[PDB]
């Protein structure tokens, strides 16, 4: 049920918004008050975790709390491969977008009401698979609306991208401010609302400016596939009902267990994926190599994400307990727009130096290990002042966000690039989710970490870690020479 591109551009209104088809307007505040309630939501969903219930906290134990702000990338992730797979065989990403934002901001709303612990797993398991409809989908709507040949095309994405860091950056000022502040629930509710005008502007104004676009399933399902795909269901909902029958007379249906799950699959599922694309019938003698070349990249990647993910909740535990606030008062939760803010700022100056740089510029994977030291380099950095026993001055935590997206400029625009050059050609389709696995393990991992980070301890965690990376990422300059020349 593909249609013409061509065709499909022809429904859109081409202009009215910066030189933009009005349906940018469109896709940009769906997306922008998306990513904006999500980012809002996990500014304070860590401390509403593990903060008193006479707080209005859960009272959880605070290892559990940072473990399960760990493993909800990841589960975003795994929730974005099926809601990919649902709007291109299924749904359409326009609809796919709609169901998407409906369970997202039913998602907040469990938050946003009177609730405890069960209230805070519903909300999770919403959200997760909303977000998984949601985030892998809306751009292919923002691409519909380019014809082929319409050179606006990359700045259009570049106009929509920018939303995410942008709502990245607020969400924490507005949401935080008035959750820390104030009410939790009242910080969630505004994260419901957010999402809302989402929904709002997307559904009132999708039928004029979108036209076509993601309103069709470009590859539907045959009869003989639905009953295959039905069959799937009928064996995998068997085989779930075995699951709860064991695992809870064991008591053994617990969050904990749910983690160690993640957490092995964070592990097995990264190492099937390189046996698969190795031993695959397809992959001639040249890609093999490069597929062993791609093992350093996708390892030092995974250890990157490690470092800058745990800024959202080691380093958020770290502005709540070990960070002194007051210096006139500032807000746990308002550490976490430092890494938007960062970004926003430093990356239209990365750009310029790379250009300057010209051939003197390091390789792809000279970059990856670049963004690997200062990751490592930013741990390093954030343990000295503790070193040195109340607490600490807020500009080291600063300087440690600082550092990570140093490295995030150098290791992130090159990553999917990377993934393309050294996959085989049959997996050409899968080099996005590949590239956004390690991301994805490395959370997984992080949830497995969080146990070692206690306040006798942390001078080892810290130092440990972002020792490891500096050793990696020395390793990986030493090898990067062979490893760029294997490049396509």
């Amino acid at each position: 049920a593909s249609i013409d591109k061509q065709q499909i551009a022809a429904s859109v209104p081409q202009r009215g918004f910066f030189g933009h088809p009005k349906g940018l307007f469109t896709l940009f505040f769906t997306e922008f008050w998306e990513r904006f309630s999500y980012y809002g939501m996990r500014a304070i969903l860590v401390y509403y975790m593990y903060y008193e219930v006479s707080k209005g906290g859960l009272g959880l134990d605070e290892h559990l709390a940072l473990a399960i702000m760990s493993i909800y990338g990841a589960l975003v992730y795994m929730s974005g491969i099926i809601g990919g797979w649902l709007a291109d065989r299924v749904f359409g990403t326009s609809r796919a977008v709609f169901y998407g934002g409906l369970l997202i901001m039913a998602g907040h709303i469990a938050l946003a009401i009177p609730g405890g612990v069960a209230a805070l797993f519903v909300s999770m398991a919403l959200i997760v698979l909303g977000t998984g409809l949601l985030k892998p989908n809306v751009s292919s709507i923002v691409g519909d609306m380019y014809k082929p040949g319409d050179d606006r095309r990359d700045a259009g994405f570049s106009i929509f991208y920018m939303g995410i860091n942008l709502g990245a950056f607020l969400a924490p000022l507005v949401v935080g401010t008035a959750g820390m502040k104030y009410n939790f629930h009242l910080g969630f509710g505004l994260a419901a609302v957010g999402m809302f005008l989402g929904l709002v502007v997307f559904v009132a104004t999708r039928k004029k400016n979108l036209g076509l676009a993601g309103t069709y399933v470009p590859n539907p399902l045959t009869p003989a596939e639905k009953k295959k795909a039905a069959a799937i269901m009928a064996v995998g909902a068997v085989v779930i009902a075995v699951l709860l029958a064991i695992l809870i007379p064991n008591g053994w249906f617990t969050v904990e267990t749910f983690i160690s799950l993640v957490g092995i699959l964070g592990i097995i599922i990264p190492i099937i994926y390189f046996v698969v694309m190795y031993r695959s019938p397809k992959t001639t003698a040249e890609e093999r190599s490069r597929v062993i070349a791609y093992i350093p990249l996708f390892v030092a990647s995974a250890m990157f994400w490690a470092i800058q993910q745990q800024g959202s909740t080691i380093l958020a535990n770290y502005a709540d307990k070990r960070t002194q606030l007051d210096v006139i008062h500032l807000s746990p939760a308002w550490f976490q727009s430092l890494n938007p803010l960062f970004i926003i700022i430093l990356a239209p100056v990365f750009a310029w130096m790379w250009v300057k740089l010209g051939k003197r510029q390091p390789t792809i994977p000279q970059k990856f290990a670049l963004g690997l030291l200062f990751a490592g380099l930013s741990f390093i950095v954030i343990l000295v002042p503790g070193h040195l026993g109340g607490l600490v001055h807020p500009i080291w935590l600063v300087l440690s966000y600082f550092i990570v997206v140093l490295g995030e400029l150098c290791l992130s625009p090159v990553g999917l690039s990377a993934t393309t050059k050294l996959a085989p050609a049959a997996f050409s389709a899968q080099t996005m989710s590949l590239w956004f696995l390690s991301n994805a393990a490395a959370q997984a991992i992080n949830a497995q970490l969080v146990r070692f980070y206690t306040p006798e301890n942390e001078t080892a965690y810290f130092g440990t870690i972002g020792g490891a990376a500096l050793v990696l990422g020395l390793i990986l300059l030493a090898i990067a020479p062979r490893i760029g020349r294997l490049m396509k």
